[PDB]
């Protein structure tokens, strides 16, 4: 069994669902952006999902990001972005204008604020359709938000059932052609993965990496090799090159069990 740097650790083979690695796997830690992984699971579960469907980028969206100099997919405000396209900048640099946006999207009510408490909601009832008792939501973004590497890994395992969402968390770089307040059509400088894996994990395929002032530096992983699919949770490690370090360690000790 591999010492990792992460007080919090699991894996299980993805398709099976049999453990191969713990550490601390049921103990509640914060999650900080890592819960972007609900985000996006929720979103992609909506009956009235249309993933060509614009959306108006609002000046909220970017006050946001500034009022907490969080994470960002540089959207500008008055641009007509797709419901993929958020997808993209919610996954890979882990934007957080992009999150509101689809939580504003998504959430059911008359005002952004009802929205977004309706939204949040919706994350807290998938958590529980999974059977999950360790994790609970204060947020869309990840910015009372804890969960587990257990809890995280099933999660992440139930999201990787949908094909556009095992798509954008493979995707290293993606360019967002959007539509500009005046109709014309705007090139956006190229979103990158944050997740080192997908270059440096041979068979790595996700899934999203994650930090916080709580929850340190966290990484959900996942790689496939000899049809064996390989999904951990890796939480609260030292650093991002510790963090991708722990979830080598682990993916290679999965593979080779």
């Amino acid at each position: 069994k591999p010492t990792i740097a992460a007080v919090g650790g699991y894996a299980m083979n993805n398709g099976t669902g049999t453990t191969l690695y713990t550490k601390a796997a049921d103990t509640r830690r914060s999650t900080g952006s890592t819960t972007k992984i609900m985000t996006a699971k929720v979103v992609l579960a909506q009956s009235n999902l249309n993933l060509d469907a614009k959306v108006t980028i609002q000046k909220a969206y970017s006050d946001y990001v500034v009022a907490n100099n969080a994470s960002q997919a540089h959207l500008i405000v008055g641009d007509k972005v797709t419901v993929r396209q958020l997808l993209y900048g919610l996954m890979l640099p882990s934007g957080n204008d992009a999150a509101y946006a689809l939580a504003d999207k998504y959430g059911s009510g008359s005002t952004r604020a009802a929205r977004v408490k309706s939204f949040i909601g919706k994350m807290n009832t998938a958590a529980t359709n999974l059977g999950l008792h360790n994790t609970h939501f204060d947020s869309f973004d990840g910015i009372a938000n804890y969960s587990t590497p257990r809890d995280l890994t099933k999660i992440a395992s139930s999201a990787m059932k949908n094909s556009t969402f095992r798509t954008v968390v493979k995707t290293k770089a993606y360019t967002a052609k959007t539509v500009t307040k005046t109709g014309s059509i705007r090139t956006m400088d190229t979103w990158k993965n944050t997740n080192g894996l997908l270059s440096s994990y041979s068979g790595a395929i996700g899934v999203k990496t994650g930090s916080g002032p709580e929850a340190k530096y966290c990484l959900v992983f996942a790689a496939t090799r000899g049809g064996k699919t390989v999904i951990g949770t890796v939480l609260a490690s030292t650093s991002i090159p510790a963090r991708e370090s722990d979830a080598t360690k682990i993916m290679n000790y999965g593979f080779a069990l």
